[PDB]
């Protein structure tokens, strides 16, 4: 198993677990999430949500309030062991019954210690679906 | 109207499919980087990617030099800016001789201003490539 798939993986673990310190443990301290890359709700200035401290905000925010699945549908191995790239469904059930649901791209880069550096989504509002129940 | 990166990407089949040489270095920002796939592999040497327009020629020449060349976009994933993409592409290829190669991957696309590509990136391996 590879670096860039122990930790992509582990990262959806913590979240099933909603293991914040875990979750944590993962990241550099220079990652950069994009989820999604561009400028959106959960990236509001279109570059990214920039180191520890406001990736467990991004941790905290996400886990609050409302059961959150992230399934791998399908993982894409690069050619470097520190590169991967999965198809992921993610699924938010906050209050009254309202649901969420995207399917995107998700690729992932860890750097030479094995944490990640860099985790880029490729969904916007448009591809996303709405529920009750 | 759709996406800089969207136009980028749909074009870059069509100059493939076309043995357009010309059509496809028009694409492609002076300063791109094609890492097809990321990684050191055999269309990969160093693992850092064929940079410039000179070498992404090359890159060109190689892969549609005596082969049936198909690339067939399964999905497409746009992202929240238009100037990424990704998608999940199977290239197929039929050599002369009658000899098969095939491989499905994710691809990611980044443009410029422009809407020249800067970036082209393959999440695949030959422990994936099927013949
Ligand atoms: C955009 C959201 C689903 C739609 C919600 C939403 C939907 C409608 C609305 O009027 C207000 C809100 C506020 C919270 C909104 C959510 C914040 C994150 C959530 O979507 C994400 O979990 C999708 C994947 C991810 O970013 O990890
Ligand atoms: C199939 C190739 C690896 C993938 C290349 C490739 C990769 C992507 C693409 O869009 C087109 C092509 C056409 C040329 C393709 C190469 C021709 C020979 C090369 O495969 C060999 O290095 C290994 C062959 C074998 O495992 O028996």
């Amino acid at each position: 198993q590879s670096p860039a798939l122990i930790a992509s993986q582990s990262s959806w673990r913590c979240v099933q677990a909603h293991d914040r310190e875990g979750w944590l443990a993962l990241m550099a301290d220079d990652v950069v999430i994009e989820d999604p890359i561009g400028k959106s709700v959960t990236n509001p200035d279109g570059s990214g949500i920039k180191g520890k401290e406001a990736v467990g905000a991004f941790f905290d925010t996400h886990i609050a309030a409302n059961r959150l699945t992230v399934t791998c549908e399908e993982t894409f191995p690069s050619s470097s062991p520190d590169e991967i790239a999965h198809i992921l469904v993610l699924h938010s059930e906050f209050d009254g019954g309202f649901t969420s649901e995207v399917r995107g791209v998700f690729t992932y880069r860890v750097n030479k210690a094995g944490l990640i550096t860099n985790m880029r989504g490729y969904w916007n509002l448009d591809m996303m679906t709405f529920g009750n129940q």
